[PDB]
């Protein structure tokens, strides 16, 4: 029911109005895929969500971002207390985040 469509937007929607944080799981694998494509930290979408987010926040605070979008991923990673939530939509979420072709771009 869209959950990867709805991720995607809400994030990149986030970080272009620099306001709020991350509110579920479907947001924070999105994420952290962009984090691995655009800090290069060496997270994987088979990571669970405690472990990944400890993965990002290991090294996000050491990363010089290249841009206000950039910058506000280290707010949304360095915030956010997850769930157990780790299905099939975080995966692709996780591959859609590293694998963006059209960053900071809403449909």
């Amino acid at each position: 029911g869209m959950i990867t469509s709805i991720a995607r937007q809400s994030i990149i929607l986030k970080c272009l109005r620099q306001k709020s944080v991350l509110v579920s799981n479907y947001e924070l694998y999105y994420t952290a895929g962009l984090a691995k494509k655009c800090f290069g930290i060496a997270v994987d979408a088979d990571m669970e969500p405690k472990q990944l987010l400890e993965e990002l926040q290991k090294h996000i605070d050491k990363v010089s971002p290249a841009d206000e979008q950039e910058k506000y991923l280290i707010h949304l990673l360095g915030n956010y207390e997850p769930d157990d939530t780790h299905d099939e939509q975080t995966v692709e979420l996780f591959h859609m985040g590293e694998t963006e072709e059209h960053i900071w771009q809403v449909s």
